[PDB]
């Protein structure tokens, strides 16, 4: 019943996190252990005697010493048959409808051992990191589950392959984006097939560029290759057939790091202007729309897509702003959704890495969010509602916090913790926020774990109200139905009556700025004293 799992991963991955909690949330041990020479490999095996070694993320192969005495299950995302080291890329560049994951064990030959369990999913137009960590993710646990229970019953037999292809190392010649020869469609294409690595290569404004985040413009029309606009930092760009947006850009060099294209393209768009839209302007035709805020049944609903969860000092302050318009509205409530990839990953490490000063950078990100975090927690005559349709870690989580409720969706991810970032003392109001909510001795105990948790298990510990839903778009339903029902009913009103007294009372309003004061204290010495854990920590967190 209890195993003892030993993962062997390329890196601690969204995938292996995942697998962490769900095997750890059911009582087995598990040693993650990131793939080294092969010596440590087989000195790991010995020392640490697994019952079942999972392979979640690998990138090379695994000793034959080693599964010729464990029993080793190696993730492919690829249905079965389908072997090579870059099964998503191609299955998105050759437009396949159905798409499937496979635990297979390993063997001598790559991809080649037989079959364990797989699953089979529609596949999405979509970017491959969100693929696989949606559509992907989901099916790993259900074979891995499937496998554990298939092994403790030590009566099962693996299915050999049979049917099977062999798909190369994708090369970039392929991933090429030809603003004159592509149509819109082609570039979604390439570029949802390199996101969020290696980046789709293309020249653009006579510079040698890395794309990544493509939208379609459905209005701007101009010259293939044009610039036809700026919004938000993003830029669109004429295809053959219409136009794109692309968010964020890589110059082709080796130090460099993905930004906001505005950020990499610099002074070459001198001539080009922006093109804004409010969140809440309606807009009949597809384009960008970085925040998107709609009412429904009274409530207001504010999505914001950060790529990759993280948040540019710029993006805190457009966010702040519709939060700001959504308090002088017609609404009960207020429900912060994220994306549907990510609520939340605090500050935007690659916007602060470049800058001219990453700690005087890292100082306005952290007061640009601390303002977030203010104005949502003075909203006395309204409820708040935070949504996270996906993961969250660090400064998002408890961004996340601050809201009256926190609610997740099934299999989220999270990491309450800045052990990743060099023991940041973190801000958000986390020392009033988390007691609240667990008492110091338990937040003072979870922001000390390095180690992730599930939704579940932090609905369990209190830290948030509520998770339900399997994918986003069953999630925002629940979600706006449970706030639908609340808020029609006096229960909503009763909850009103403390909330105006306590949030305009003079004894919380000072003991909230207290708490702000406090933790950009400790903050400043992060940033600035004599320890750089954390400038260290953002330096390889940013180029790996
Ligand atoms: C939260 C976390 C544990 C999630 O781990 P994970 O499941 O393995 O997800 P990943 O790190 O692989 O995220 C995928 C992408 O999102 C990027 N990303 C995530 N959080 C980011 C952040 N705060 N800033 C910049 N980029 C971020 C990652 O660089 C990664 O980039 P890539 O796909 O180009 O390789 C991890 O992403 C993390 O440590 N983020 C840093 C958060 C932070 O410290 N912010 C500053 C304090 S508020």
């Amino acid at each position: 019943s209890h195993m003892r799992i030993l993962f062997l991963s390329y890196a601690f991955n969204s995938l292996s996190a995942r697998l962490y909690c769900e095997l750890t949330e059911r009582e087995h041990e598990v040693s993650v252990e990131l793939d080294v020479h092969p010596d440590l490999t087989v000195e790991a095996a010995e020392l640490y005697k697994p019952d079942l070694i999972i392979a979640p993320f690998l990138k090379r192969k695994i000793p034959q010493e080693v599964w010729k005495k464990y029993k080793t299950l190696i993730i492919h995302p690829g249905p079965p048959g389908d072997r090579g080291p870059n099964a998503l890329d191609w299955a998105i560049m050759k437009g396949e409808r159905i798409w499937g994951v496979t635990l297979l064990e390993a063997s001598e030959e790559y991809d080649a051992g037989d079959v364990w369990a797989y699953r089979t999913f529609p596949m999405r137009f979509a970017r491959k990191a969100s693929i696989y960590a949606n559509e992907v993710t989901e099916g790993v646990v259900e074979c891995v589950l499937e496998a554990l229970e298939n092994f403790e019953r030590g009566d099962f037999k693996p299915t050999p392959q049979k049917e099977h292809w062999w798909n190369p190392k994708m090369e970039q010649e392929l991933r090429r984006v030809d603003w004159e020869q592509d149509d819109t469609k082609t570039v979604l294409r390439k570029v949802y097939a390199s996101d969020s690595q290696p980046g789709a290569s293309s020249k653009v404004l006579g510079k040698e560029v890395l794309l990544f985040n493509a939208y379609p413009e459905e209005e701007l029309k101009g010259k293939p290759g044009e610039v036809l606009a700026l919004r938000d930092e993003a830029v669109c760009i004429g295809t053959r057939d219409g136009a794109v947006w692309i968010t964020h850009m890589r110059e082709r060099k080796k130090e460099s790091i993905k930004l906001p294209s505005a950020r990499v393209l610099g002074e070459f768009l001198k001539g080009v202007k922006e093109d804004p839209i409010k969140p809440w302007e309606k807009v009949d035709f597809k384009t960008y729309r970085e925040i998107l805020y709609e009412e429904e049944d009274g409530i207001g609903f504010i999505h914001f897509n950060f790529y990759n969860g993280a948040m540019s000092t710029e993006q805190c302050y457009r966010l702040l702003e519709t939060i700001k318009y959504a308090k002088k509205r017609p609404v009960k409530a207020i429900v912060l959704l994220g994306s549907e990839d990510f609520f939340s990953n605090g500050m935007n490490l690659n916007t602060i890495e470049n800058a001219e000063s990453p700690a005087d950078e890292s100082w306005r990100n952290i007061n640009a969010i601390d303002d977030v975090c203010e104005e949502i927690l003075k909203t006395p005559d309204k409820l708040t509602v935070a949504g996270m349709q996906g993961n969250a870690g660090a400064g998002g989580v408890f961004l996340a916090l601050t809201c009256d409720l926190v609610f997740a969706r099934e299999g989220v991810v999270l990491n309450p913790h800045y052990k990743n970032i060099g023991n940041l003392y973190g801000s958000e109001f986390w020392t009033y926020t988390l007691p609240k909510r667990v008492g110091w001795e338990k937040g003072k105990e979870v922001m000390e774990n390095r180690m992730p948790i599930s939704s579940k298990k932090a609905f369990e510990i209190g830290l948030i109200d509520g998770v339900f839903g399997k994918t986003p778009k069953e999630f925002r339903q629940r979600l706006k139905e449970r706030i639908k029902n609340f808020i029609n009913s006096k229960d909503f009103y009763e909850f009103i009556e403390k909330k105006k007294k306590e949030r305009t009372s003079g004894e919380w309003l000072e003991e909230i700025q207290k708490c702000r004061e406090h933790e950009l204290e400790k903050m400043k010495l992060n940033f600035y004293g004599f320890d750089t854990s954390y400038h260290i920590a953002r330096y390889y967190f940013v180029r790996a």
